[PDB]
């Protein structure tokens, strides 16, 4: 009820699930850079719809150019920014999402792979731009996965935060993702919960501190069928909600959706309507896929433009749009 976005997708493409970002690969959805209409899609989805943050995925390796560490390159940071920028200048806020499933080229950050400072110093620096501007939110880490030991995720969590923190970001909502790929059926059971409960500000409090889960609708949680079996209330908001609420703190479902046909759109309306119902303890859901997917990606979001004139996939104009 807080917020309705929608994942704004290019920058992403080439990240693979092991933490290798392909850095050739990343492709920015904006006109301008050879890619699709992103700042026309936000201005829609915003002025049309009610959509209010978009979801911007980009990898490690683009900021960098290559290096575990937080020395942006300004270049690709300058590709970037222009679409953070369009998502600003479009009236919504505006998650910054490093999309790399807590690795880094097949390692895993303060558990064999880059260290818990190796990573600050990336937040550090993100959060150094940005630091004054309070529509931004700081998507620390997209869907950590097959992580051995949780409290050390939850701790390397820490360091970013601190580091946020420290370059001045202190009105911004903080998203904090755990384990089995941030599922929101899992979070409270696998431990997630309760060690990224323990994450707070330099000061103490947990004071926009959010977590971040992730949930679609098929049998398998993948988001790669078409068809949807479930809307999640029984086995994952349900529960979720009453562990949120009882601890006075708050989710944020930062990707889900399903293929824009029947079944899911009555499951997802079911899904979007108990979240509503929720609004104390969830801030919002955000739709996984526009930016540039071609037309028969199996999850896609992106609408059309005809001279002027948008027009959205059927499960954005039938359930996910705020003005419906
Ligand atoms: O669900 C989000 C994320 O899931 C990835 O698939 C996982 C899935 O989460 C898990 O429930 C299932 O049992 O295993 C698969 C991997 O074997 C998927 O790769 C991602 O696209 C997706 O974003």
């Amino acid at each position: 009820l807080q917020f309705a976005g929608v994942n704004i997708a290019g920058f992403d493409f080439g990240c693979g699930s092991d933490g290798t970002c392909n850095a050739s690969g990343a492709w920015p959805p904006l006109t301008q850079y050879y890619g699709a209409d992103g700042a026309g899609q936000m201005k829609h989805f915003v002025d049309d719809d009610g959509f209010n943050v978009f979801r911007l995925p980009v990898g490690w390796q683009f900021i960098t150019d290559g290096v575990a560490g937080g020395d942006i390159d300004e270049d690709n940071w300058a590709e970037y920014d222009a679409l953070v920028q369009a998502c600003l200048d479009a009236g919504a806020s505006c998650i910054v999402d490093v999309h790399n499933y807590a690795r880094f080229n097949g390692e895993i950050i303060g558990q064999g792979g880059p260290t818990n400072q190796d990573f600050a110093a990336l937040w550090s620096s993100i959060a150094a731009k940005y630091a004054d501007n309070d529509k931004i939110i700081f998507g620390v880490m997209n869907e950590p996965h097959d992580v051995p030991d949780i409290n050390l995720w939850a701790d390397s969590v820490q360091a970013a935060v601190t580091a946020i923190r420290q370059a001045g970001a202190t009105s911004q909502i903080i998203l904090l993702p755990g384990n089995n790929w941030t599922s929101a059926e899992t979070f409270v059971s696998n431990g997630s919960a309760d060690a990224l409960k323990k994450v707070t500000n330099p000061d103490g409090s947990v004071t926009n501190l959010i977590f971040d889960v992730h949930k679609y609708l098929d049998s398998d949680n993948s988001g790669t069928h078409e068809e949807c079996t479930t809307n999640n209330i029984d086995n994952a908001w349900a529960p979720l909600a009453e562990w949120l609420r009882c601890n006075g703190r708050q989710a944020f479902n930062t990707e889900t959706g399903g293929g824009n046909v029947a079944s899911c759109e009555t499951f997802m309306c079911q899904q979007v309507a108990y979240q509503n119902a929720n609004s104390d303890v969830f801030l919002g859901y955000v739709g996984w896929a526009a930016g540039n997917f071609y037309q028969g990606y199996v999850l896609g979001e992106v609408p059309t433009d005809t001279n002027g004139v948008w027009t959205d996939t059927a499960l954005v104009s039938a359930c996910l749009a705020p003005n419906a």
